[PDB]
């Protein structure tokens, strides 16, 4: 019996609303993707199928798809078989083109997907009548890129779903793509989850999604009344209202009416410090984030240290650009085994994260868990326990028992508690 239902909103198209009262942490829907792929930077770093990092085995035919195990390579074959001949034949396509290829193959060759239970690819919003000419030109180039990439497998409309229009399909992709994140909150893939696509956006949402490999869990993060619309935040929380406005216009074709956008909620705190410094850090973050997307941790760390410990002027840790640098440095340190330095950066992020991730947000839950884990392994048992319990309080809501990371957290809590009891 579903706790959610599709409905027609007054001014935001279709949406999802609660059928029953919902409490924080309640699992509302779970879904595998209709189609998904690894993102360009994680290609060859994580398994194409399960999206875990490993030391990967490549598909011998295309040598593009890479896998953690024979199980994953073999299980991925039915959904990889047709794209394999295309990847071989061609130059690597934009993620959206690889994704749409997988959409087409799934719709043509696969049984009806549970991911389409509430809403299908065919139903998705295209926003075509809101696209500006520059966006239409970009979509036309994507169409032509798809036609080139897919030519070994799709030569005519007979090989697309009935009356499938590639321009419209890419228009849907742009406003319906989910960024799949691994357990550590590294972006690793992109997917379409058409039932989940019913959720409209809020900058202060009542639900949240989290990924466990390709699998998506939708949970309430506030109390929700019968009939109330369910929302998620499509965006990183570490964004000003101007940045949100740009992304919601450019990618989603809407103007956000939430209270936060009307009042520039938190913008001024997010932009504290000297503007010339944070403008330079924001510019450096383009390169830092590009390096991070490719798992280049040593280079990430070097760039971050040059900011965090700059000889030149510095930023407060609440400035969002400084905060993003701290977080990249922490993750680089964790992945590099520099656990004392990781804890220094991670600890600094804790109060800004408390402010910018109000309520229960999976990114804060994960960050607090990382900090608690670092403290636990440094023997700081009471401090680790407070953070691990805080992470559990958040992650019971945002992740829940169905997400494997919660089991890892429970292990840390038991280890930490055992230490405290032996002290
Ligand atoms: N610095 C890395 C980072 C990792 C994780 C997050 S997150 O967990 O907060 N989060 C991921 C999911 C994303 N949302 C989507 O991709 C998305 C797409 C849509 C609908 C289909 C348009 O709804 N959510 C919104 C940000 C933020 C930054
Ligand atoms: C993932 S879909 C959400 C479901 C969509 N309303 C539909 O009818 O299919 C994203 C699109 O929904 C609309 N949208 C989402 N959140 C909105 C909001 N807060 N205000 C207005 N439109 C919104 C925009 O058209 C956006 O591109
Ligand atoms: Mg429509
Ligand atoms: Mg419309
Ligand atoms: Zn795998
Ligand atoms: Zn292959
Ligand atoms: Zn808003």
């Amino acid at each position: 019996p579903l706790k959610v239902e599709k409905f027609a909103t007054a001014n935001r198209g279709n949406g999802l609303r609660a059928v029953t009262p919902l409490r924080p942490g309640e699992l509302l829907f779970r879904s595998d993707p209709l189609a998904y792929t690894v993102c360009k930077g994680s290609r060859g770093v994580v398994c194409d199928r399960c999206l875990l990092g490993k030391k990967l085995m490549r598909c011998s035919q295309c040598r593009v798809a890479k896998y953690c195990s024979a199980k994953c390579q073999k299980k991925a074959w039915p959904d990889h078989k047709r794209e394999c001949k295309c990847l071989k034949s061609c130059r690597y396509p934009p993620d959206s083109v690889r994704l749409l290829g997988r959409v087409v193959f799934k719709l043509m060759d696969g049984a009806p997907s549970e991911s389409e239970k509430l809403y299908s690819f065919y139903d998705l919003e295209s926003n075509i009548n809101k696209l500006t000419e520059d966006k239409k030109e970009g979509l036309r180039q994507l169409v032509m890129t798809f036609q080139h990439f897919m030519r070994e497998e799709i030569q005519d409309a007979s090989q697309l779903p009935p009356a499938f229009d590639l321009f419209e399909a890419f228009a849907k992709v742009i406003c319906n793509s989910f960024t799949i994140c691994n357990a550590e909150m590294q972006e690793v893939g992109v997917g379409l989850y058409p039932s989940i696509s019913l959720l409209n956006h809020s900058c202060d949402p009542n639900c949240s999604i989290v990924f466990n490999g390709p699998h998506l869990l939708l949970r309430a993060v506030r109390d929700i009344e019968v009939g109330e619309e369910l929302t998620i935040c499509y965006l990183d929380m570490l964004m000003t209202s101007e940045e949100r406005r740009k992304q919601l216009r450019d990618q989603y074709c809407f103007e956000c009416d939430c209270f936060r956008c009307q009042t520039q909620d938190k913008d001024a705190d997010m932009l504290t410090g000297d503007e010339q410094v944070w403008k330079e850090v924001q510019e450096s973050l383009k390169k830092i984030e590009e390096l991070k997307a490719h798992w280049k941790w040593e280079q990430v760390l070097a760039m971050c240290q040059a900011i965090i410990s700059s000889n030149s002027e510095r930023l407060p840790d609440i400035n969002i650009y400084q905060l993003k640098v701290l977080d990249c440095a922490m993750d680089a340190c964790i992945n590099l085994g520099l656990l004392e330095e990781a804890l220094f950066y991670g600890t600094r992020t804790m109060e800004p994260y408390r402010i910018f991730f109000p309520g229960s947000h999976p990114v804060r839950g994960v960050q607090v868990m990382k900090v608690g884990k670092l403290q636990l392994h440094q023997g700081m048992f009471p401090q680790a326990m407070k953070n691990l319990r805080l992470a559990f309080d958040i992650m019971r809501v945002t992740h829940g028992r169905e997400h494997s990371l919660i089991e890892d957290l429970i292990l840390l809590l038991e280890e930490c508690d055992a230490n405290i009891r032996a002290s």
